[PDB]
């Protein structure tokens, strides 16, 4: 089997991309954060308190024949933004693109914190890093990702996020046509429940390479791209008037700047991010500061390829028995 979803930009920044999934029987179709970073499909649901719902489209179970109490079953996630939701857990048959997996984990929000309530346009979200992560206790549930990998014709997802525009997330093949060049591969450690894997450097606009090892996790739930100090320090360098704003909480830079590209390794091959991706505008409505999208990982203790690197690829999750990720440009 496979299956292809397109994925869209929630606003004019790309703060985040939803992607809609068709849950129970028959389909709601919710509009889901897809996120590489957690382990979770959870969405708004006829339980969530309801002054948390605000625009939301909301999960029923009761009006989905197929939907089944996970009994005893609770969750409950903090992500790196601090944020959180909890609740408790029904199977449910749930569908992306075409591709059906039965007695998934749909984990119903009681409780969603502020940040989920002001975001009318996520439902939820669907987490496709490694089950280890997943919170539902006391017994642990399997991805999306997880349930249909027997199922599907190579056992891959494919994370192919637009700039300012639509995309796609592809399972259980390589849209060969999606990417220019070839895919460069390289290896991931799943210690920590992540896709975690090592760049091999880094450039600043048209400067030279510098060959340097940086952990760090691919994550499509992550808005920016969060580096260590000393390359982000040498990125803002290169741009007249940025610097780092402890009020505002990262680099800033004046909205009348140009910015440089930023280059990251994947073994011998470069990924080349535009300055225009780095540009998450104006701090404030009409503010002349404007807010990098390349940020200090100092204070979150892991390297974080957000959307900010991603989009800039064609990225292949590889959930084989040894799993790799890879990377072509576009």
């Amino acid at each position: 089997s496979t299956g292809s979803a397109t994925t869209t930009p929630i606003d004019s920044l790309d703060d985040a991309y939803i992607t809609p999934v068709q849950i129970g029987t028959p389909a709601q179709t919710l509009n889901l954060d897809f996120d590489t970073g957690s382990s979770d499909l959870w969405v708004f649901s006829s339980e969530t308190t309801a002054s948390e719902v605000d625009g939301q489209t909301i999960y029923t179970p009761s009006k989905s024949t197929t939907a089944k109490l996970l009994s005893g079953a609770t969750w409950s996630i903090s992500y790196g933004d601090g944020s959180s939701s909890s609740g408790d857990v029904y199977t449910d048959t749930v569908s992306v693109g075409g591709l059906t997996v039965t007695g998934q984990a749909v984990e119903s929000a009681k409780k969603v914190s502020s940040s989920f309530t002001e975001d009318s346009t996520i439902d939820g979200l669907l987490g496709l890093a490694f089950s280890t992560l997943n919170t539902v206790s006391p017994t642990q549930q399997k991805t999306f990702f997880d349930n249909a990998k027997a199922s599907l014709d190579s056992p891959v997802f494919t994370a192919d996020l637009g700039y300012h525009a639509p995309g796609t997330y592809n399972f259980g093949f390589i849209d060969t046509t999606a990417y220019t060049g070839s895919i460069t591969y390289t290896a991931v450690s799943t210690k920590q429940g992540f896709w975690e894997w090592t760049s091999t450097g880094y450039a600043v606009g048209s400067g030279t390479f510098k060959s340097t090892s940086i952990d760090g996790i691919a994550d499509t739930g992550t808005t920016l791209l969060y580096l260590p100090a000393t390359v982000v320090s040498a990125y803002w360098a290169q741009v007249s008037g940025a610097k780092s704003s402890s009020s505002v909480g990262g680099y800033v830079f004046p909205c009348s700047a140009t910015l440089p590209s930023f280059t990251f390794g994947v073994g011998s091959a470069r990924i080349v991010i535009p300055g225009d991706y780095i540009d998450f505008g104006p701090i404030s409505t009409g503010s002349s500061s404007c807010f990098g999208g390349i940020q200090s990982s100092a204070g979150i203790g892991i390297n974080i390829f957000g959307d900010v690197a991603l989009k800039a690829a064609f990225v292949v999750f590889n959930g084989a028995t040894t799993p790799t990720l890879g990377f072509a440009s576009k």
